[PDB]
């Protein structure tokens, strides 16, 4: 009946100090709690081994690297593909990818879909790095993405992963209607990834109390205009002195949010998934081939 | 200047024999109300002067073409120009479009824009018609606007009016992301239309009461994703046996709803509108030239 | 640590001729998918067992009688409390009630809450009776409830249900602050109940498309001020041609929605319940004992 | 007289050495522009002519008195009832009252309603008053209104201005059902109040995201529930290192949130008011008098 169950693991925070085979710990335990509630995948947040980074400004190249993956899975993330496979569940996992090509250190915020088998099917490298560059005195913490990343090399494509259509998104590329778009177009059934979203906003702090707004606003738009189920996982709390948001969320492609997280810990939730209810907005307010005139979009797409 | 008072003018239902001059009457007033407020501009609904006519399956096209304009304005509707460059209030009227083009009938869902001095200063015709075709025996109300309409063919411009980048949209525009964006790209700081959407859609029921939901979720969305005020009008109440949405609004550039209307009658809300509001997020979070990726939005264009 | 899994069986709707039995079989199917997704709790709706009579005027009373349970349970519902007792889940049902004591035949909307051991632990009758009591023309459908029920006789009580204190509330009920403060006052930790809420309210139509935000709103609400975690179970979809609210839900101390429905059919959703989170309201901003004035809102009992 | 122009005057921060002539200034300017634009009355914030001085553990008697006002109006405050009076708008202004009985002070969080006379026609003093009320030295901020405020003696009355039936709440009041409902058993037809309400609090840092949220759940059901019209002012921005909510907000008996503020400064909103909207609610789904049962609410006023 094109059904399966859909959990999203929520993360506390993951210290400085805090080593990836605590980390993994912690994943196996939300893994395993979501495999007993009948889930067939699990979503995890955005750079979900380490605590995240690019709050601070590196001098160190050497310490800058030591939060990267050379290898996916290396020994020590090993254990949780093994689980998926045991118990049948698949994971969305985030995490900060290095990999040397042509003499140049390339640096990635990647995440990649994992099968009910164990096996990576799918990766994509965020497109939308938000932040900026250079250390700002004004920040009472940085965001860095520009300078620790490049914008991904995989467009934003859409895997077949246990049989349902999935498309992968990074925190901020949430907020843009255009990778949400490029995936509904090749149809993607879910749409899912996970964020590192602070609830102060160094350049505009008069948006603070706006910050699960806007997040789950773009949730709901996203899923509603492209008949699309789709699931974010965030890293919440208290991270190195930095509030994180929580509002972890599955949202049904009528734009309905369909569960939430209500705590800043780490946290499981789930929502039965029927594939075909993308059919409702799909095949009628939004029968993309039936209504759209790509004619008049063409400003989109102009560099 | 960069601040100025923005008005919605929602109406009421318009009966398939009341006249234009007694719409006219309903608009002056207000259009009055509103300035008196101190409101310089006001926003219309869809089709503003006539029932909506999509409604029926017709069979004689002298009966069709008594609900379009084929000037504008006409002697009838003349008085409220008159008014608007009195009182120093612009407006954004919807209409239904017939241009005779060597002897050929074009057909258009349009929208104007009229300045504080009464002046046309753009106008935009419907590119997303919704609803089906052909006349469908089990509906209660049939919505032929792609038999009665043309799809727009002047792209989605942004026009300069009075000191303000005003771009339109007409009802279910509002819906796709690819309408608020061009506008967006084209630095429009206030998008606006109306609308006329049915609380019961026949072939999807089962979404009938998120009707409001996906219409202010719409509207918030684009507000937000684009940094640009926005305003939607609706004709609402219970027209020829057909319920129509009311929750006609106004939103600021995070997507903030800063007015509502509560009735189903002709109703104006205000807002005070700073057009330099837009820059907390097209400056910062979605500063296009420093985010945006368009190489990778080409599907998005292709027809 | 005082943790459970709570679940919400929304049921779709029950036509007039459709037989207990077979509203039975839908009814074990749902528990038996809850307690594999891990729920110890599943809640039903208002008047479970029936198609919702009250919208028809009854000139006889056998006919009418048949709508209504003289023992709980009977041969006929004892399948769901075996199930219950099995499968280690307990439950909430809503039935209409006949008693006859003193020569009177009672009539109740009712509710009872079944352990986990399939056993009746507490009883609810429903004292907010909604609608009217003689036949009105001018409705498209009746809500005879004050008719057919008479106000409940137990009061607002909260009961022990396998280590957790839980309150009933029975539709309407949910509306009015006084039922969810008599049972936060008592320590509910689990305020929750069923309902049958046509989308359109013939009294005031201007407000049916405001029927999901007024049911959320009654929810979230009483949740929030009595720091109870709540659940909302509704029978929903086309019944004898009158459409009724889905959106069932589960709601934490907080407020906030973490599951909610989005069929008209038979829907079983899950959240899980940490009841030492009603204190993060209960013993801060809502402390009860270091906050309330009571000697101030006298009013609120007096006759 | 049954229709009016409702309006809301948020106010920015106020420095510890702002003095009340400045605040005044601010305070007229506000006035006035809500009576340009038709408004007849103007809600401002709790303790409307001070920063906010709970937040400070306060060692010196002399100090703690001068942020209370020993005469209403005194000279500096006199120009705000005056510029009422002149421009036909009443307001609700709320202020910290020191009174001498006998050589003994009092002190309590209080507003008063001035019609659009300038005449003083009603006084409300907080009733509940939260926070702790012992210095907590992990605090970045205190809230020791228990210490500097006597809980109010007035009850929750409801007051004639201008043919409109007013009663009062102040700040956390809103959260409260039970002065809701008093004033909703008065008849009141719009309930008003401001508010000083820091988006961080020390004791339940996991609520800070739901600042807003809170807020406006409370002010709408409380409408809703009551069938009344409300406003909230809030004093809003970042005060004495503190940063407080915004989202001052006008809100229908509906529930409907019909203006709102998305600025943190002072900024006026205002809305169209129908006292006879109210009807909608309290003739039919909530007719006290018919739905009410009394009886069993007794606990509520159980000392
Ligand atoms: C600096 S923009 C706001 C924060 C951003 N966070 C990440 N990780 O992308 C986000 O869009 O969620
Ligand atoms: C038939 S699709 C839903 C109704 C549609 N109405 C109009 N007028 O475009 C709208 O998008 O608002
Ligand atoms: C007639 S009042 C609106 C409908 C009412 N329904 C029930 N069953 O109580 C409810 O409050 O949900
Ligand atoms: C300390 S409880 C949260 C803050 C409180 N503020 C005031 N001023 O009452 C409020 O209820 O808005």
């Amino acid at each position: 009946t094109r059904q399966m169950i859909l959990a999203v693991g929520q993360q506390g925070p993951i210290a400085r100090a805090e080593t990836r085979e605590q980390v993994v710990v912690r994943l196996l335990d939300m893994l395993t709690k979501a495999a007993s509630r009948g889930a067939n995948f699990i979503v995890f947040p955005e750079l979900a081994l380490t605590t995240f980074f690019p709050r601070w400004h590196f001098t160190d190249e050497a310490e800058l690297d030591s939060f990267y993956e050379t290898e996916m899975p290396g020994p020590v993330v090993r254990p949780l593909f093994e689980k998926a496979a045991e118990l049948g569940i698949g994971f969305n996992l985030g995490y900060a990818e290095l990999v040397v090509e042509g003499g140049v250190k390339r640096r990635f915020n990647t995440s990649i879909l994992v099968d009910k088998s164990g096996k990576i099917v799918g990766k994509y490298r965020k497109i939308h790095l938000p932040g900026h560059k250079e250390y700002e005195a004004y920040r009472p913490f940085q965001h860095l993405e520009k300078r620790y990343f490049e914008p991904g090399d995989l467009g934003f494509p859409v895997y077949d992963v246990d049989a349902a259509k999935m498309g992968m998104f990074i925190a901020n590329d949430r907020r843009w209607p255009e990778a949400w778009r490029v995936m509904g177009l090749r149809g993607a059934e879910i749409i899912c990834g996970g964020y590192n979203t602070p609830t102060h906003n160094p350049p505009v702090p008069q948006h603070d109390h706006l910050t699960s707004f806007h997040h789950l606003l773009s949730m709901q738009a996203g899923s509603y205009q492209n008949g699309a189920w789709s699931a974010a996982a965030g890293k919440a709390g208290m991270e190195e002195n930095c509030m994180l948001l929580g509002h972890s969320c599955i949202v049904a492609p009528t734009g309905e949010i369909v569960a939430l997280t209500t705590t800043l810990e780490d946290e499981v939730i789930t929502a039965a998934v029927d594939l075909d209810r993308c059919r409702e907005l799909r095949e009628h307010i939004f029968n993309f081939k039936q209504h759209r005139q790509p004619q008049h979009y063409g400003l989109i797409a102009e560099l």
